[PDB]
């Protein structure tokens, strides 16, 4: 509750505020001359493990990791279970770097035990495009908790950032840390009704039966915008016009090229479902939703939470209430449990009338080295897996 590793970084103190003006790094005018040519040292018997995550051994020991000893939430209910599919689409995005999929091995045994990656992004914050290192999926086993080894993973992929003249990342935690650019409570559409409420993610309202609780929560019969489709390869250009136009209104944002937009929403079956409403080589609408199902944990009726995530949705013929409608919609076509989204973008104006419950916390989205006033959430325009 101190801080004591994190204020030595250049981040925010907890209870710094910026004037509205200023947009820079803490520390500038950095040189990958002066960056630490080797790995820090580790106690002895254990050795850092740059990933092949390509590799199926290499992959699998990351997907171990994360399955029994990632993200957890505040009640110990669930544990995110990212699939070894997903993994791969997260960390291949385009132009990424091997070495910034490092591990940490415990050498008696040879198994991961420790975890962190990065991949490279234009992010334009407050109108200024920098690239920066997206960092993501930092674990350590449970066995090793509260030794120390998370400031040394965060402090070794640094360094590796470091090394290719990046000076910037952009993260997003669940928990409190200095200090976040801003902070995002979740909502949830329910879908699948009965099974929410019995493992303890949906409360039942007291004046509602569980069988009128089901009635009540059903999704819209039909599309409201009735072209949907899975989004083609064709379509990449199209969607980067669209996508790219939206997301410039926005204080912060991804900078997407063309070979990113591939990588990100050409849809792959229980990972990444992209839909368009196509009109002569125009993406008039979209609806972008990514899997990520949720161990549940100590239940046996059930095996996983299986919940869909909103990623990017833009409409022009519709009203963004009919867009999303459409996606829980598609989210229920799909079957899956629950459509969960942030107050981000344009989302928190349609929450209230398409039946979204509040979550129990919020995603926090943070900078690191970089100065500039926070800002609500409706001016954010990333979602970061
Ligand atoms: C230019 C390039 C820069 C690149 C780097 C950019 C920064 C990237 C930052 C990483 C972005 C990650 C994005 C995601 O992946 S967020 C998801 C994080 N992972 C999990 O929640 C999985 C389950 N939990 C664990 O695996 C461990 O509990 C973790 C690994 C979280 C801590 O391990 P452990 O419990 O064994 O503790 P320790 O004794 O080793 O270390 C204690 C220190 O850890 C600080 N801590 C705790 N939780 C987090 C957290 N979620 N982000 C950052 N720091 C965190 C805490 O303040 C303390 O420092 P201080 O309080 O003394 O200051
Ligand atoms: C159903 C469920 N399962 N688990 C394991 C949880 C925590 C939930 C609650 C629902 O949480 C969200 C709902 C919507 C968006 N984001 C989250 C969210 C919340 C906390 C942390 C994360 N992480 C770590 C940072 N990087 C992204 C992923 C994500
Ligand atoms: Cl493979
Ligand atoms: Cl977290
Ligand atoms: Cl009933
Ligand atoms: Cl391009």
């Amino acid at each position: 509750p101190d801080y004591k590793f994190w204020y030595t970084q250049p981040v925010p103190k907890i209870n710094d505020e910026f004037n509205e003006s200023v947009n820079e790094p803490f520390i500038s005018d950095n040189k990958v001359e002066d960056v630490r040519k080797d790995e820090y040292k580790l106690p002895p018997g254990y050795s850092w493990y740059v990933c092949d995550v390509k590799d199926e051994k290499d992959r699998s020991e990351i997907y171990t990791l994360l399955t029994d000893n990632y993200v957890e939430d505040d009640d110990n209910i669930f544990r995110f279970n990212y699939s070894a599919e997903f993994l791969l689409w997260a960390l291949t995005s385009p132009n990424y770097l091997k070495t910034w999929h490092i591990g940490v091995k415990y050498d008696a045994s040879n198994k991961l035990i420790g975890f962190i990656s990065a991949i490279p992004t234009d992010i334009c914050i407050h109108k200024r495009t920098i690239k920066m290192a997206e960092v993501n999926f930092l674990c350590v086993h449970k066995t090793l908790r509260s030794k120390r080894l998370a400031p040394v993973l965060i402090k070794e992929i640094t360094r590796r950032i470091n090394l290719e003249n990046i000076w910037q990342a952009i993260y997003t935690a669940g928990v409190y840390l200095p200090k976040p650019v801003s902070d995002a409570r979740y909502y949830h559409r329910s879908i699948n009704v009965k099974k929410l409420i019995e493992i303890g993610f949906s409360s039942l309202n007291s004046r509602l039966t569980m069988s009128r609780a089901i009635k009540l929560y059903r999704v819209e019969d039909t599309l409201n915008i009735k072209n949907m489709r899975l989004m083609k390869k064709k379509d990449v250009e199209g969607v980067h016009k669209l996508l790219g136009s939206y997301l410039e209104q926005f204080n912060l944002y991804a900078v997407f090229t063309k070979e990113e937009i591939a990588h990100w929403f050409l849809p792959i079956e229980n990972v990444i479902y992209t839909y368009v409403n196509e009109e002569n080589g125009k993406i008039k609408d979209m609806i972008s939703f990514y899997s990520l199902p949720s161990q549940i944990l100590g239940n046996d009726k059930y095996s996983t939470l299986n919940a869909a995530y909103s990623f990017y949705n833009v409409t022009t013929t519709a009203t963004f209430k009919q867009l999303m409608q459409d996606a829980i919609l598609l989210a229920k076509r799909n079957n899956f449990d629950v459509f969960n989204a942030l107050e981000v973008m344009q989302n928190k104006s349609v929450f209230e009338d398409l039946k979204f419950g509040e979550g129990d916390g919020s995603l926090k989205y943070y900078l690191y080295n970089w100065k500039c006033a926070s800002f609500a959430p409706a001016h954010v325009g990333i979602v970061l897996l």
